[PDB]
């Protein structure tokens, strides 16, 4: 597997070790693991490697809640594998209320006082960026047991899907809250085209790296919540080419996205357009794209 | 054209009377129209009679500015008509900035010193809810000219197309500045699928209605700037019916949509998640709804 | 759900009880059926029951050759269900040279030689009105497990499709062979408008009627053979509205194919093309619809998944 | 635009040159161009050698009846443009029974005689073979005029009508005629998966060069002839990116397709499926695509819209 070049170079934040070190603590101490393979398995990850590649502008005191999300939701979106749709579906919805901190956690089940401990700690450091995370996170949950998954999509279709179960809008403001970065709801609507091209990234660059691993849990685990519903296997289907084939194709498609990127960006520049705010924003959101295929190109979770 | 029943009563501004004289007035002074006849055509419309329809609730001192720039898109509206795809972009992307109020207007020309004094008396009155018009207008303005227009569309894609073009969220905005309601974030991220729902519903009781009207531009208008573009047209197309029976068929969509419209403010509220400022926001949405169908039942402007 | 008001008047062929019996019984006896209670489920579906609604002017000694093609094609259509598409089309390629007299059947594999007696026995009685339904019916085969059931489609795409899948034009060669009504290569090339939106009614009364127990199996049997593909839920994603919505619309587009299809009708008549075997043909395609749609609203296989 | 490498060797037949300027001739005293600027375009396309870089192994006394036959459907492709569906379609269809044989021409109508002086020229020379191109023929200009030009495709469903529209049975049978390659059913059969994988090649090359001559049409010539159905347009809409950038795309693909070519043939081998003519045959397949985009990126067709 060869990636074409890219001109997008990644950063990772200063303080990955020290924070990954302390947020993988905190789970091994309070999440129900199955066996030590299993935390093997999950530390091998580096989901705060992810986090701190995704953001590494990230405010010294505010990275470690951005691990926080990211890890639990990755260890959740892998439990969705073993469920139905309708399974999956109400293990996230009791979920909702309690990360909007109005129902109380039973504290003997760690995914909800985890959930509800987080949640509190965020609107303790900064209430206002922290709401407004929370329902791109709701988002993203509904569309991961959307019944959506078991029909047929064409490429356009499932783009648009994908940029919700890809949790493409909880990134973005899970980055401004983790930057301090508070953008107006006009400075936000000017970069719209440029957020919608940057999700058809993340979420291409996604289902490549991790094409192997869903074709294995879409032939071992849940029918339904492991179900494959990747570009991957769309754009086989479509061209009737092989899933090796497709991936050459779609990496392609990938540094056309990077391309308009830059386009859309020196455009709003050229127009007066990009203040201060914006300017670190879509900067940021390159390192996104940068980082999470660095990552995706390294980590221990899609090549075994 | 016989309207299934509905639930929704429209309600008009109670200013409606001297506000009409006031902005007619106004755009009899100043706008060029190119004889007499337009002159009378522009009154019959009864362009800020909708406007109060569609904001029944809006501010005493308000009002007026929504008039107005509801007056000025439609008249740019069917200006555009005549124009290509091409010279109806360039039209629109001179006003733009001027909009912003970053270019002052030549002020021999009334649509650029309009629009100009318009946006600088409406952030006079409420920056922060101005601002946030902006960009929901211009991207109507480019749904206009978007050549999309003229390619073969089915209902989903038509619909999510005509969002844009119908401006939806533009009229959400100038509602929210028209009755000085102020939502965050998070409160308008709870009821994006309820303006979803509701675009449809302004989208095709509009299509409905205006057929005729469209009909008769697409025969004699410009090739481009008078094409049809319309739900009637697509259903009869994809059904293979008359685009009579096709209008039949969608005001009961448009019926379905107002029950949805029902159902999903009632979930809303049954969670507890309808704040008061998204109370008067979703009874807002139904007030454009019924408005929108009252007028359009009864002006001259779909009727001759 | 509430019908909309319509004109169309449903007749039922006068011998439907002896002919139930007797199709039935014979099924009953020779299909294999797994168990008791799919025995009596099958009785409870009335298969012989919606052949009379949709040919309702078939002559009286050919009556008991549709219901048992109109049968037997139902019982294919829900096992093609658990299959592969891939199984599915090796299952059908099967009975497609036997369907011809071309390959005996294996008589130890009951659908073989039941499908090879049916054949043999039709064109016994009536040879060449009996051949002509034998392309119509592996068009609808082939379509059955086209791989495109797996591929998005708009409406105006699906209504294609379907009109293979839901066997409009065996419908018809059939419909003509129980009548004995022949009608000539001109005369045929008339009605293709008709045809085409007479289709489109049969397919989404249908889709209407049957969408609860597709759902059911869309979640319980293959995932290619028992994929969802149906109006219903075409038309609601594309309207985003519910299951139980897009149908109340649909039946609207129903009533308005019917407004349609007496246009074309009395368009052709007007211009007096309307040949006495034109005629008889348009009014049975009438029966079809309104026959299909009696039957839809009233059959156990519909209301009890 | 750089195209991506390809293993391909696009093939010439040697005698291009002698039968360009015969066939070229023909065409200039028979048919009515409407102005000499229209004379100059038609020499400048080079219909004669898109036709020697298709078939370049056909017999030296056959290739001039392939050259006749695409240039004049390069003609007519280009005349239905000005046309609405239901004008070009009966334009079409008046040229079938011609084209059979069984209509005789008006001998002052260019369109009409060429093409019954060219099929009886070819049933002269190879009665068999000659025939075996009409169905293929027809199926294509059916497809020209289709109304599901004017639906949304998405781009599994468009490869699926392009391979008619871009006329991959007729290059087949007519490269067939022109070599006196005689395949059997069975033959045949055996190579329907090649057969698909290819016309996907022909049809994306195509809409990667010809896509600004048809942005072109589609603003200027009849809004139904001329509409944009392209996999350039689709494959921009669907993942929002700029035309050009859908061609870079679709030309990675089109390689693709190139080693799916390889791959099958090989399999075809390693089974014991591969027969003298099978072989002889898969090899043209490759001389079409590889000779396809030769012309593609070098005919002023394309260069000077
Ligand atoms: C895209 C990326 C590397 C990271 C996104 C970072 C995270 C955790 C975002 C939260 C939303 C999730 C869990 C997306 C996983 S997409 P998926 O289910 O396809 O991920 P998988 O392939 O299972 O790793
Ligand atoms: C939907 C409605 C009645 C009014 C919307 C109210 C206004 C002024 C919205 C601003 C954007 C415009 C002019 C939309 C017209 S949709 P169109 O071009 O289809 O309107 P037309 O049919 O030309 O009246
Ligand atoms: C259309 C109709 C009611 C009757 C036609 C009568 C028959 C048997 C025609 C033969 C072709 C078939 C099996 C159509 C059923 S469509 P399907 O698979 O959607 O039918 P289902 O919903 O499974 O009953
Ligand atoms: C594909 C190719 C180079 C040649 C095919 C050779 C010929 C003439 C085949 C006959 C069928 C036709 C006319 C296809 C043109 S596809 P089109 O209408 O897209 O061709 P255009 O782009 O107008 O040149
Ligand atoms: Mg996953
Ligand atoms: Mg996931
Ligand atoms: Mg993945
Ligand atoms: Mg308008
Ligand atoms: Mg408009
Ligand atoms: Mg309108
Ligand atoms: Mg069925
Ligand atoms: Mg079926
Ligand atoms: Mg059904
Ligand atoms: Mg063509
Ligand atoms: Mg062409
Ligand atoms: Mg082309």
């Amino acid at each position: 597997l060869e990636p074409p070049p890219s001109t997008f170079q990644p950063l990772c934040h200063p303080l990955v070790e020290e924070v990954s070190k302390e947020v993988d603590g905190y789970f091994l101490q309070h999440w129900n693991f199955p066996n030590e393979k299993a935390r093997k398995k999950f530390v091998a990850a580096g989901f705060s490697r992810v986090t701190c590649l995704y953001f590494p502008k990230a405010l010294d005191d505010r990275i470690h809640f951005a691990c926080r999300l990211l890890t639990v939701l990755f260890l959740i979106d892998d439990l969705l594998e073993y469920m139905s749709f309708e399974e999956g579906s109400a293990y996230n919805e009791k979920l909702i209320p309690i990360s909007r901190g109005d129902v109380l956690p039973d504290r003997s089940i760690p995914v909800e006082y985890i959930i509800y401990d987080l949640w509190e700690s965020m609107r303790a450091h900064d209430r206002e960026m922290a709401d407004e995370i929370l329902e791109p996170v709701f988002l993203f949950m509904r569309a991961q047991t959307d019944r959506t998954r078991a029909r047929p999509m064409g490429l356009g279709g499932y783009l648009e899907y994908r940029e919700r179960d890809v949790g493409k809008e909880l990134l973005a403001a899970l980055m401004r809250f983790s930057m301090g970065l508070k953008l107006s709801p006009s400075e936000l609507q000017r970069v719209r085209e440029i957020d919608a091209n940057c999700s058809k990234h993340l979420s291409v660059v996604n289902d490549i790296y991790s094409y192997e691993k869903e074709l294995y849990t879409s032939k071992t685990a849940h029918s339904e919540g492991g179900i494959l519903c990747t570009s991957v296997q769309i754009l086989a289907q479509e061209a009737d080419v092989t899933a090796e084939a497709a991936k050459r194709v779609l990496f392609v498609m990938c540094r056309e996205w990077e391309l308009r990127h830059q386009l859309l960006v020196a455009r709003l520049s050229a127009e007066g357009l990009e203040t201060p705010g914006l300017a670190a924003y879509v900067e940021g959101l390159e390192y996104q794209m940068s980082g999470a295929e660095l990552w995706s190109q390294t980590t221990l979770r899609y090549s075994v």
